[PDB]
DNA sequence: TCCTATATAATAAAAGA
């Protein structure tokens, strides 16, 4: 009403003293110079005379010209044609012919290829393009009305552009040249060719609008491995002929820093030519950033860059991409090599160091890139996110804005000639200003109560209007807990018309329908459901009982409007505000949370880098119908965003900042050298102080530091130059972390729980000592403070195996307890029990209870095995130690090389062939990348080659090291270890990733020596794994040659599902996989693609159509529609069919190969509760221990307990664990590999008892042995949660029904698939058909829905999504 | 919206109330 007053600027009338620029008075900074304009005085023009800008351009680009609408229509091909520089593209020729330069959207582009470099390679160019998005006047423009320029505007400019224009002398304009190229083409007969653009669309978009022509008409699509801009690009400058010199070469090539691009590539823009701003006139030299600020920006003069239609989008997108190019580009070039190492170390190789020797010390670090959208910098932004949540709890309210182009304060500033999509300049401005006005409101007025901490992120949408999103975590007394608030601050109802008018109209238009999410909400095709026909229903009540774990507030029928000749009723009005929709015209969404749950989902908003589109280029021929069609999936970028990237206004914001502390043993810190100034880091080594070091100092010389304790003190002090100094500023708060440490080391594990519980240590002896008497250990020093956990569980699980008398497992038993789970005190329990363990070996060594020696040391030995595979020893859990045996893999040379001759008879036609290709491979001895990835559809083809390549090399007297990317896998090939253990690589794997293995170390001389390296499932393998073994191999090794020159063979199946990631499209997810890595050039495939199928030769051709998803026999009736062969289809229950009608304990061996496959968990868990019903027995409930680890002890009150039960993240026991005599287990942790235990190893419960389950061997290896399984600690694989949850339950969860993409590696001999809904993945489908051999063995059931089921009304058939990515395969 | 392989340790740079 009254009361409310819109937001207004004020006006451009401030205007800065050291340069005319106009400004809106909200904007000036408190100094009072305004820094875009002119950086203060820094910025001046340089004393050249400035011509001034053509009359007849002038009046052309202003409507006052007759033939002004045509050259505005046209701007973008007149501004090509008369431009002295091209862009190149890649396409490829129909007929194998074509024009030496093609026209594309209006901009003349040349083949790659046009011109042969003198050096004779040619290097590789990223590809970067000019879209106009806004094609749908092609049908017009391929009309012959007008569509032309009239000619005579072109003959008018082109003699003006000849008188004023120097440059014209020296290099001839595209369009004289295009004409050549035509006039050759002609000649010779190649035909002339149209090449056309298209993209398809995302399911993102305003309701019912996209493409708007206002809302954006041009963006640039690149495509590079991380998303940053390419630097490399092809521009080509063509010379006019001299008659004097044959020797000047018609073609030369410019790269995106030469000096003048600017001029050449734009013309109209900066008409008169290398003079006035054409030239560089910028003084006090100036960066490229402030170059472009200068020129954008809204003066009295008049000015070409803000004023010329079409051609100011295409500046504006194309100059972000230059910009942002060129600094990533020269910040990488001015780095220097850095390596870390230890201080004990350097200063032990400087006692020791040899004269004269050059050696690699340390590892080499990789500094992080400076753009946003690199993976290392999000994973940052997302951990300092969560520890927000973690320390403030959960958040409250959720609130989104979205710009309105008819502002009031966009359309007056405007000139009349100009249009509102055409300036991308003002609509960024007049955001900025609206969106610091409301965040000023929430927190600095202590709107919606006290704000403490806030999180706020800008997304620009396809259309290009900029939207945020922002995140409030209000204080303790003002959280919101009752419907009397709830309704307060949001509305869901239409307001009355007589009582609030203005508000009325506001939610009628911005507000008035929310897209119904029926598969696709933006479509219209649902024009009843995309208005007033949503989700939505009359609750009648705020509700807030999370009854979906989302609040529904109140929505009374009865209440209507009429919009577009169309009602809609109370059911769809978005929840709203009255204050802010009245204050700022546009739409303000306000929605409460009250889940910790609703957040998990929440919090995926930080993670995107640009928006993600896929573009298919067409080449076609008038002459003939002849089309090719090539895919690109490739980043987009809008105009608006680009204008605020290029000024300098921020994209994301958090209200406390993060310190990371660091824990470190006493004598090892970390010291970061230059590799060039060795000398300098002695010296330097004694000054450098470490967080921790620092701690110890403020103790001794301050009293108040003694009260907070060492994760406090990041809050109250600031770190600079290697001290602690007090903070008098009132600066953002910066909250404080310390990492976690893992039980590999165990003297650190205890380090962190002394820093978390201890404070005011003068020292690291202080530390140590407790109540007056030293420790001499960490590990002795926490058990007297009492800050341990209790071991009753663990004494408890050691004596009931004693009773079982089984001895060989007592002993596994004791390395699974120590290695996963963590035991304080396992000496113990070996010294109590000593005689129990050790029984065996003495009956067979020693007769019976005879007297000798290495009893004790041979049963030692097996359980270091087990300690030897994760990487821990016996020493650091105190058992007592024994000097560990010698023994040779290679064993006898004959009996590998008779075994070799055997097997090399059986191979297959296309088998031995591969084996010829590789065995040469390693006998060649020049230095050439030598990289081979053997292809097929995945079965046993690929694993015989691996056997019999091992026994040849070992025979010859080589080593081989096989390793693969799943533990199941692993387990088959000989020998076989994860390539995560074997390498060391990094678990997040960011592409700043180097292996931690020591060059020096044993391990690295096995890797060098050895002939082939082999990769079971590359599939699994990300791009940046693959990046980080190739960094690896080439330091080990002098070479510099792609993967030190070594032989590698990468087998896998590009069929099979690709690597989950947290959140991506299929434009995301094809980047990150090895086919868009840069390496895969190198690689050369080897096909095998024989099949082998032991039976049903028939089912196996149809996988491989299905696979590659060449079934199109049904594609008519719809996309992706696949039809299940009849005999398979089952209307009666899954159950009965897969499992069999009886399922009991006497007959359960006979049907332990069966499973069910169903595509999501809910459903799985529902299955698998029947099954254990029917089954006979008595249930035993196992019940778990559930604790956050933490570094406060009030975050514990934040995340209760109660929440912590009923949570069940991926890959993690459930809470309450029911099992029966005769049920089916998985094992859900790799625990011992090589034996045979794995991330499968499918086990048949035999016993039950408290604290032990008996089970037997499914499949794998060891087929059959009987191992006893004891409780182990579990923590999420997902960062995704803010809570690390430890829990601790026997590592076992149901197996009757089973997740299609947990059964990748598994062998079923019958399987029923499922599919209550229709399948979400790259290879889902396919998966599920492959594990069984024949046909007749898979039965299928499919629920009726709407893209499922028989599709056909009058057809008795059923129809199925498959989904497969063509462009992976 | 969903699905979850591996499973240990986490960067050099000035400046404000
Ligand atoms: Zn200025």
């Amino acid at each position: 009403e009254d009361a409310i007053l819109e937001h207004s600027c004020g006006g451009m009338t401030v205007r800065c003293e050291f340069c005319l620029s106009l400004n809106f008075s909200d904007e000036k900074p408190s100094d009072g110079k305004f820094t875009r304009c002119c950086s203060k005085g820094k910025v001046c023009p340089n004393d050249i005379h400035f011509p001034d800008y053509p009359a007849y351009l002038k009046r052309l680009m202003t409507n006052e010209d007759s033939d002004s609408k045509n050259f505005m229509e046209n701007i973008r091909s007149i501004n090509s044609s008369f431009a002295f520089a091209s862009m190149g593209a890649n396409i490829a020729s129909p007929s194998g012919y074509g024009p030496y330069c093609f026209r594309i959207h209006g901009q003349v582009y040349h083949r790659t290829g046009t011109l042969h470099p003198s050096d004779g390679v040619s290097r590789k160019f990223a590809q970067l393009y000019i879209l106009d998005t806004a094609e749908a006047t092609s049908k017009r423009l391929a009309m012959p009305e007008n569509q032309g320029c009239s000619e005579r505007l072109m003959i008018n400019i082109n003699n003006l552009m000849h008188e004023i224009n120097e440059l014209t002398k020296s290099y001839k304009m595209l369009h004289e040249v295009e004409k050549e190229a035509q006039s050759e083409a002609a000649a010779k007969g190649i035909a002339p060719t149209e090449v056309t653009m298209a993209i398809k669309y995302d399911r993102n978009s305003d309701p019912g609008r996209y493409n708007s022509p206002r809302v954006t008409e041009v963006a640039v699509i690149f495509r590079n491995e991380d998303g940053e801009p390419p630097f490399e690009r092809d521009l080509l400058i063509h010379c006019k002929p001299d008659p004097n010199n044959p020797n000047a070469t018609k073609m030369k090539q410019i790269s995106i820093l030469f000096p003048t691009l600017d001029a050449m590539t734009y013309p109209i823009l900066f008409p008169h030519g290398e003079k006035g701003w054409g030239t560089d006139i910028a003084l006090r030299r100036v960066t490229q950033m402030q170059y472009y600020g200068f020129h954008l920006s809204v003066r009295d003069t008049f000015n070409p860059i803000l004023n010329a239609g079409k051609l100011t989008q295409q500046f504006i997108v194309d100059s972000y991409s230059k910009m942002e190019a060129n600094r990533i580009n020269f910040i990488k070039a001015n780095q220097s090599k850095l390596r870390v190492e230890k201080y004990s170390g350097l200063m032990d190789y400087l006692k020791s160091r040899s004269e004269n020797d050059n050696v690699p010390i340390g590892k080499m670090i990789i500094l992080p890139s400076s753009f946003e959208g690199s993976p290392r910098n999000m994973q940052q932004r997302y951990q300092d996110a969560m520890a927000i949540v973690t320390k403030y709890g959960k958040p409250d309210l959720f609130i989104t804005m979205t710009c309105n182009p008819k502002w009031a304060d966009i359309t007056n500033n405007l000139q009349r000639w100009q249009k509102v999509e055409n300036r991308p300049d003002l609509v960024a401005r007049v955001f900025n200003i609206k969106l610091n006005a409301l965040l000023n409101d929430i927190c600095k007025f202590h709107l919606f109560g006290k704000v403490i901490a806030k999180i706020h992120v800008i997304e620009f949408q396809k259309r290009g209007l900029p939207h945020a999103h922002i995140l409030l975590i209000l204080d303790s007394e003002s959280k919101l807990r009752s419907e009397d608030d709830i309704d307060r601050i949001v509305k869901a109802e239409i307001p009355d018309e007589d009582q609030c008018p203005r508000l009325f109209q506001i939610v009628k238009s911005n507000m008035v329908h929310g897209p119904c999410g029926i598969q696709n909400p933006n479509s219209p095709c649902m024009e009843n459901g995309k208005c007033s026909k949503g989700y939505p229903k009359e609750f009648q009540n705020a509700t807030i009982g999370n009854i979906d774990g989302y609040p529904k507030y109140k929505r009374r029928s009865g209440s209507t409007m009429s919009i577009g000749n169309k009602v809609v009723d109370n059911t769809w009005i978005v929840p709203y505000n009255p204050y802010l929709c009245l204050k700022y015209n546009c739409h303000i969404n306000v929605e409460v949370c009250a889940s910790i749950k609703s957040v998990k989902y929440l919090f995926k908003y930080i993670y995107k880098g640009h928006d993600c589109a896929n573009i298919q280029i067409s080449e076609k021929n008038i002459i003939n119908h002849d089309e090719v069609q090539d895919f690109i999936d490739s980043r987009y970028v809008s105009a608006p965003e680009a204008v605020w990237r290029l000024f300098a206004m921020r994209m994301h914001d958090q209200s406390h900042a993060i310190t990371r502390l660091a824990i470190h043993l006493p004598n090892d810190q970390n010291l970061y050298f230059h590799t060039d100034d060795f000398a300098e880091v002695l010296d330097r080594a004694k000054r450098h102080n470490s967080t921790l070091m620092a701690w110890f100092l403020l103790n001794r010389e301050d009293s108040d530091a003694r009260n907070y304790y060492y994760w406090e003190i990041p809050q109250h002090y600031v770190f600079n130059n290697s001290l602690w100094t007090k903070r008098r500023k009132g600066g953002n708060k910066v909250l404080g972390r310390l990492f976690t440490v893992s039980f590999r080391e165990p003297e650190r594990y205890y380090l962190r729980l002394l820093l978390l519980h201890v404070k005011g240590a003068i020292s690291f002896e202080d530390l140590r000592t407790v109540g007056g008497v030293t420790y001499d250990t960490f590990h002795e020093a926490a058990k007297h403070r009492g800050l341990l956990l209790d071991d009753t569980i663990w004494k408890d699980t050691i004596d009931d195996a004693i009773i079982l008398n089984m001895p060989k497992q007592l002993r596994q038993l004791f390395a699974y307890i120590c290695v996963f789970g963590c035991p304080s005190a396992a000496d113990k329990l070996w010294d109590e029990n000593k005689s129990h363990f050790i029984e065996d070996f003495c009956w067979k060594l020693h007769r019976r209870e005879g007297a000798c020696v290495n009893c004790e040391m041979h049963a030692l030995n097996e359980i270091q095995e087990v300690f030897t595979l994760h990487g821990m020893k016996c020493s650091h859990f105190k058992l007592p130690d024994y000097p560990l045996l010698m023994n040779a893999n290679t064993c006898d040379q004959l009996y590998e090389q008779q075994q070799a001759e055997v097997l090399i008879n059986s191979l297959n036609d296309e088998q031995l062939a591969a084996f010829q290709t590789i065995t040469s491979a390693i006998e060649d001895q020049t230095v050439h990348p030598k990289c081979f990835f053997l292809d097929g559809p995945g079965g046993s083809g690929q694993t015989y080659l691996y056997k019999v390549l091992t026994h040849y090399i070992r025979g010859r007297g080589g080593t081989v090291l096989p390793t693969a990317s799943t533990g199941i896998a692993a387990n088959l090939l000989l020998g076989g270890r994860t390539f995560h253990s074997q390498y060391k690589l990094p678990i997040p794997l960011n592409e700043t990733s180097i292996s931690r293995l020591d060059i020096k170390s044993e391990v690295a001389k096995t890797i060098k020596k050895a002939q082939l390296l082999i990769i079971d499932e590359c599939t699994m393998a990300s791009s940046h794994a693959i990046n980080a073994i190739d960094r690896l191999l080439r330091e080990i090794m002098n070479l510099n040659v792609a993967f030190g020159g070594k032989v590698l063979l990468l087998g896998g199946d590009f069929r099979q599902c690709l690597s989950i990631v947290p959140h991506a499209m299929r434009s995301a997810i094809v980047q990150t996989s090895l086919k868009y890595c840069n390496v895969w050039g190198c690689f050369r495939k080897l096909s095998l693609k024989t099949n082998m199928r032991s039976e049903d030769s028939a089912y196996s051709e149809w996988l491989v159509k299905l696979g590659d998803g060449k079934l199109d026999s049904s594609f008519h009736l719809g996309m992706d529609i696949i039809e299940i062969p009849h005999e398979m289809i089952c209307n009666g229950s899954i159950i009965e069919a897969t499992f069999g009608n009886s399922i009991s304990i006497d007959n359960i061996k006979n049907i332990s190969k069966r499973a069910i496959l169903c595509p999501k968990n809910e459903h799985v868990q529902k299955l698998n509760e029947e099954i254990l019903d029917i089954l006979d027995g008595d249930f035993h409930t196992y019940l778990s221990d559930d604790s956050i680890d933490s570094t406060d002890d009030a975050e514990k009150e934040n995340f209760p307990i109660e929440f912590l039960n009923s949570i069940t993240p991926s890959g993690m026991p459930c809470h309450k664990l029911k099992l029966k005599v005769g049920a089916i287990i998985m094992l859900l942790r790799n625990l011992n590999s090589k034996w045979g235990l794995c991330n499968g190893t499918r086990f048949i419960i035999k016993r039950l008892r408290p604290n032990i389950i008996e089970a037997e061997v499914l499949t794998g290896s060891a087929e059959g042995e009987v191992v006893l399984i004891p409780r182990i600690d579990l923590s999420p694989s997902d960062t995704g949660l803010p809570f690390k949850l430890i829990r601790r339950q026997f590592p076992v969860m149901p197996a009757f029904a089973m997740t299609i993409n947990k059964s990748q590696g598994q062998t079923l001999d019958r399987v029923g698939i499922f599919l209550p809904e229709p399948v979400f993945a790259h290879g889902q489908l396919y998966v599920a058909f492959s594990r069984v051999r024949r046909a007749c063995d898979v039965k299928v059931k499919v629920v009726n829905t709407s893209s499922q089921g028989k599709l056909v009304k009058h057809s008795e058939s059923v129809f199925t999504l498959n989904v497969v990515y063509r462009e992976i395969l």
